This record gives structure tokens, C-alpha cells and sequence, in this order.
């Protein structure tokens, strides 16, 4: 499994408020978090299927 999914999400600066998905190593799967719409990282999937299809595998 990748390590960018174990890290926390990145709301980043900006002022937008989108509900992106990220892998919660504490939950074992993915959850939704506030995205800044800019400077997104690997811990910011548009859908839970993209987050699980990327780091999913527990």
C-alpha cells in the first residue's frame, strides 16, 4: 500500500469547500474531507471508489 494514503488529507489553502475522499489509516478505508480545490495531493480522491481502488487492500 502507498504511504500518501496513510497521511492525513490536505484541505490546502484556497477558500473553496469541496467534499473530496481520502484514505483514513485510522478507519481502515476512506472518508470525506474538506478540499481547497487547489494544490491537491495523492490523499484527495474525487470518489471513495478512487481512494479504495488506489490504496484499498486490507
Amino acid at each position: 500500500r502507498p504511504d500518501f494514503c496513510l497521511e492525513p488529507p490536505y484541505t490546502g489553502p484556497c477558500k473553496a469547500r469541496i467534499i473530496r475522499y481520502f484514505y483514513n489509516a485510522k478507519a481502515g478505508l476512506c472518508q470525506t474531507f474538506v478540499y481547497g480545490a487547489c494544490r491537491a495531493k495523492r490523499n484527495n480522491f474525487k470518489s471513495a471508489e478512487d481512494c479504495m481502488r488506489t490504496c484499498g487492500g486490507a
